[PDB]
């Protein structure tokens, strides 16, 4: 991580691996996509979910902006559009990338049509902790991929991509262990 | 989930599968530890996380009398603890729990032997979305399993856990995918 002054391993490495998404905003030729670990859900009814966006990001820019944006989930398939996505700065870049931008169903901000889902959302809270923005956004729609999600639960056979280390990404097992 | 008024399959589950963690509670005989999701990292200088808790929760009541809590990492091993960590309530049911509480270093709020990390939080936040409180908690000292961050980084031979739906889970593929 840039800003390492002590060389040693950073203590948010204890949370990994984690889930990596990527988060649309801006809309027209303002388009943006950057990659995302630090994305989760903060409400169940109504559905609320937070992603924490450093201020020198793009996608910061762009949230501030429209107020809106998207948390699209990449599939292990299209890992090289996201390590792109994480990787260089600002619109430019989806030049770059295999990926194709669809309306969104309620939001300005487009859709990915190969991300295995699409959920789209609007900026209720933007609080600072430390040196990122919490963004908090009011689930306002979504789309997916039917096949990601048969029978109302994740299909592990679409490779649902993690984070490993700076580099290094997975996927989740197929074996599935019942708890009851 | 309970209140899911109209059937059909939540919208959260979109973020998942999603790792699953545990957070601790409490002190002498009113340590309690539940099963947490909604869980991330907020910032990485300071290290700052937070985590998505129902007013319900026994949890919840302990977070605020203290203002302190943990994080701690399960494997794929003590799954029956992780369940029933988040199938019961209070602190009665560490009688039923094969875990081992120890002293934190500097959080008043145990650790837990068996976990692969555990990471001491003071509350500094805690906001309402919906119906979960967002706690934001600074990290003041962290320990964790030598062997399962070996060379700095998560060794995926631990078995971290993730949640797919209800009652079923697992962990990761230990191949990994090099995006450059
Ligand atoms: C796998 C991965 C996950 C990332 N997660 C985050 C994150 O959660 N928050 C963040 O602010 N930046 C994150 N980054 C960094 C941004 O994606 C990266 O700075 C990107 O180039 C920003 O592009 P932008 O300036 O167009 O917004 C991540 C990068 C990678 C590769
Ligand atoms: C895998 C799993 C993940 C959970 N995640 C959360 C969560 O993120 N937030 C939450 O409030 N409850 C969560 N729960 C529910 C609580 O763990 C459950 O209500 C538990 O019985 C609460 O215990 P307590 O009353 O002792 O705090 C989860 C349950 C399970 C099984
Ligand atoms: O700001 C960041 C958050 C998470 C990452 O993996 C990289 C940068
Ligand atoms: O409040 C809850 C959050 C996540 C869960 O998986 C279960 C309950």
């Amino acid at each position: 991580h840039e800003n390492l002054y002590f060389q040693g391993m950073e203590g948010y490495r204890l949370l990994y691996p984690m889930r990596t998404y990527l988060i649309v905003s801006g809309h027209g030729e303002e388009t943006n996509v950057m990659a995302a670990d630090w994305v989760t859900v903060v409400s169940f009814d109504p559905f609320i979910v937070g992603v924490a966006v450093a201020p020198k990001r793009t996608t910061h820019k762009l949230i501030k902006k429209y107020g809106e944006f998207v948390i699209s989930v990449p599939s292990l398939d299209v890992l090289r559009d996201v390590w792109i996505a994480g990787t260089k700065k600002g619109p430019s870049k989806l030049k770059e990338m295999s990926v194709t931008l669809i309306p969104s169903k309620k939001v300005k901000v487009p859709s990915i049509e190969e991300a295995l889902a699409n959920i789209e959302c609007r900026v209720i809270d933007a609080r600072s902790y430390g040196d990122h923005t919490f963004f908090v956004g009011e689930v306002v729609g979504y789309t997916y991929k039917d096949y990601a999600f048969e029978k109302g639960k994740p299909n592990l056979k679409a490779k649902f991509l993690a984070h490993v280390s700076w580099s290094e990404f997975v996927t989740f097992s197929e074996k599935v262990h019942k708890a009851e």
